[PDB]
């Protein structure tokens, strides 16, 4: 029981659906708590192996909502803060965008791990016209992403950007046809959820570690974690099947 | 008035022009003190919302005075701190913008990416040719070229002395926009005074929280963007700029 | 030295690497990662060289880390033995390197060509991490240096599905300095490493060195470091010559 969000269980492939579309998919409280409580429900699920989030093929999401008051409501509330559940999730997520990727909108995008994008997805950052900043990681993963010049750009003028755009600048994985976004999405979803979940899992950990201390630290951090996919059941089958020339069978 | 600038002011916007077309405003010791105190009293100034660094057609500006360099010892080098008066380009809280035409080689490289928004004429030509003359980068290059463009063509620029055409610095993510060479002036004042309109505060918090995922983990920068977007809400700027939206009209900030 | 799984020339100030492996598609064992920072390390060493580019076949860069080797480690073996540890060795190389990729770098293949200052492909070549699906994930730091090069959106595409990305993708997104068509790609290496060698090389240390340290702490740090190097330049000899020469419109004579 869902009001804002669908959520559909397609084999090993979890996928949730921004289900208010009146509202451009607008996110809210609501929305918030329960996208972030059908993923973190997906990631303990272990017949689950990926995770996609998308919208309408209208909205992604358009934004926060706007009738959505002190400081200390603000501070005591942590404003946003549950979003963080989202980034906690262990099997790998994929957002699936198209149209209008605003706000905080683009800020969920950006969120997930993968990100693919339709033909005519825009991406933008426009809520200083409001006199708003982003509260929900915008300045800190759009700057990452795309780098400073575009980043400052985007965020001081609030202009969009499009697919073609965010896809040579590093903000998105790749580009599709509008029409087969849900099925590239899906087809990508299955191709991870068919790896061994530990491997999928080190992986991700590994590479979201790129952007929370320096090289040096990264490089140990994986490495280690490299010697101990060597305790598993996955690592020997892999590297079997491959040196006998037939698929892996990963029980994960 | 000035030596080797020029600064006009236009409504909520300051446009800083390097003046010694002779030189291909090279810089020297003379222009980064004067950029400076120009940069800072724009900064200061409240009826300023953005501020603009350009050039000329031909050059942002094109290497340095070797003269002033050639016969420095490390001591004093280290005595004047040579190049650090630079910083107080990059601690100006009131956005800035590079609007680069022509070359904008060494320090002018340099001295367009500690700017916050890069405007690009398509005639721009990017490069760090320090290597040429024994010497590195010594005004941030090292550290913000390869934050913007990555390793692979940091190494590149740094080692050879190569040259980046406009284009490539689009692609790569050096630049903001590129726009044609005759457009270049009048576009920057076009982007200046959409910046220059919006909340004073909110753009400089906005500005700021930008700059904070070049200094700490995401986990903290995400952190700090929460709380000063907390602050954001107290502010009387921010339910003028709520009721233009649902009036359909214009903010007056 | 004398080596199994690499040849190693060297010409004027410009040595060159080139991984010798052909019946596994210079797939990296130990004994690769042994050779190639043993002769990086006595290149580094040596006062006549300026630049060091490794490379393999037209056909692979490497296809990896050997497999077989891997297959039958137990953890034990993989810790007690620190696994990869030793490409490290190749990171901490003074010297200017160039990766010159022509055809297959996948897993250690691609980690490898990332451990280089520049990066030349031909348009031939393939890049990717398909380590996932061997019940695995990169050992050699694909899941750093990918991502800071490329973004997260795409290193977690290519990491989770093991996809490949072209010479072209690559170029655009961060991960090589430049493409060349394939026949022209060891002329063309090997004239990056010509003019790197011709330059100052105090200075080309210092300038590599101040460019790694930009993936190491934060921006303020880096600037500080960078200008402190900066200012030691001042009492190196190749500064005086390079400033001397350019002030007298003549060609440096370094010393
Ligand atoms: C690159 C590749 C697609 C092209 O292969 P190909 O053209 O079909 O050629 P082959 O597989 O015959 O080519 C190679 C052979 O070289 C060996 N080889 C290739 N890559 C190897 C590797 N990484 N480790 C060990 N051996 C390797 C093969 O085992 C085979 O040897 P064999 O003849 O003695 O059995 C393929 O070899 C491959 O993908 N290999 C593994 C890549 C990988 O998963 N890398 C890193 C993730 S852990």
């Amino acid at each position: 029981t869902y009001e804002t969000i669908l959520v559909e269980r397609d084999q090993r492939v979890g996928i949730i659906t921004l289900n208010r579309p009146q509202a451009l998919n607008a996110l809210n409280s609501q929305v918030m708590n329960e996208v972030t409580s059908a993923a973190t429900e997906l990631d303990d699920d272990p017949d689950i192996g990926a995770i996609i989030i998308t919208g309408s093929a209208k909205a992604f999401a358009a934004g926060a909502d706007i009738k959505e008051l002190t400081f200390a409501d603000a501070f005591t509330a942590d404003f946003f803060a549950t979003w963080g559940k989202l980034a906690a999730v262990r099997t790998p997520t994929i957002a699936a965008v198209a149209g209008y990727a605003l706000g905080g909108g683009c800020e969920l995008a950006m969120m997930c791990d993968v990100l693919i994008a339709a033909d005519t997805a825009k991406f933008g950052q426009p809520e200083i016209k409001l006199g708003v900043l982003p509260g929900m990681g915008g300045s800190q993963r759009l700057t990452r992403a795309i780098g400073k010049a575009k980043a400052m750009d985007l965020i001081l003028t609030g202009r969009t950007m499009d697919a073609a755009e965010a896809e040579r600048s590093g903000l998105v994985s790749r580009v599709v046809p509008a029409d087969d976004l849900l099925t590239e999405a899906r087809a990508t979803a299955t191709t991870i959820s068919q790896m061994s979940a530990s491997a999928a899992r080190m992986a991700k950990e590994a590479v979201n570690r790129a952007f929370e201390s320096s090289l040096s630290e990264g490089l140990l951090y994986e490495r280690r974690l490299f010697h101990s996919a060597f305790a598993t059941e996955d690592q020997s089958e892999g590297m079997a099947a491959f040196i006998e020339k037939r698929a892996p069978q990963f029980t994960h």
